[PDB]
């Protein structure tokens, strides 16, 4: 299986629609990661391509090219490899320290702080979002369902996203209008509650009953592990439901936990 240059190896993650595929560039003798489309909508796709295109940060997953034939079905877009792949697995019964979950959540915060200067709402911030790269610092990648805006933030109204880390102001039933950089915030929440938990803090497979978790079930830390106590300040700040009184980032930038 060839395509121009690349040769596609075996699946290695999950895209938002697509499979993520290993790649050896012929030309380079290097191996990259390619995302795979079938087109079944295709427009949130090129502004996906369109968003990657505008990014260059160290903590966000770069774009190389995109493969577009107008007769072929399928669609490629050419990725840097993340090698050592995403941060965690959730749930987990192995769950990061508290050491580790800060190292790696002050590459979430520089990242999000780029992204939302550039304008972007990524939309799906989580672990397995986070990937691990060759020195050991995390890349933000699946920009497949981000936002971009004008102005001071975006004024959103769909839902989409990973529903577990989905912001209780995203599921109202009435097409309410909801800011974005609060949104991504939230999603930090949870992801670095699962970061020293191994688990999502609301957690139900009926989806109603996940959705009312998220609005309604005020947040609750297990016994064990037992973490220190500024960081379930910070986690609680996060996972404020109410979005004007959520920490901001430049906040959780100098947060105690997250500068010691
Ligand atoms: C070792 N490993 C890599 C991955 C996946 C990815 C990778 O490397 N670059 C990416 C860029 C964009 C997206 Cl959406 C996914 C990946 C999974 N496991
Ligand atoms: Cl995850």
């Amino acid at each position: 299986v060839q395509l121009n240059q690349y040769t596609l190896k075996d699946e290695i993650g999950k895209g938002s629609y697509g499979v993520v595929k290993l790649a050896y560039n012929e030309n380079d003798n290097t191996y990259y990661a390619m995302k795979v489309l079938s087109k079944k909508p295709i427009e949130q796709v090129y502004q996906e391509i369109a968003i990657l295109k505008k990014l260059d940060h160290p903590n966000v997953v770069k774009l190389v090219e995109v493969l577009d034939d107008p007769n072929e079905d399928h669609l490629y877009m050419v990725f840097e490899l993340v090698n050592q792949g995403p941060v965690m697995e959730v749930p987990t019964l192995k769950p990061l320290s508290e050491d580790q979950a800060r190292f790696y959540f002050q590459d979430l915060i520089k990242g999000i702080e780029y992204l939302h200067y550039q304008k972007i709402i990524h939309r799906d911030i989580k672990p397995s979002n986070l990937l691990v790269g060759e020195d050991g610092h995390i890349k933000i990648a699946d920009f497949g369902v981000s936002n971009e805006f004008k102005g001071s933030d975006a004024l959103l109204s769909n839902t989409v996203g990973t529903p577990a880390f989905m912001a209780p102001e995203s599921l109202s039933e009435t097409r309410k209008i909801f800011s974005g950089k609060a949104l991504d915030v939230w999603a930090m929440g949870v992801t670095l509650y699962c970061f020293v938990f191994g688990q999502c803090p609301f957690m139900d497979e009926r989806i109603m009953c996940l959705h009312s978790k998220i609005k309604s079930q005020a947040l609750e830390f297990p016994d064990q592990p037992d973490i220190a106590e500024d960081l379930k300040d910070l986690i609680t700040r996060m996972l404020d439901k109410n979005p004007e009184s959520r920490i901001v980032v430049p906040e959780i930038k100098l947060h105690p936990w997250v500068t010691r």
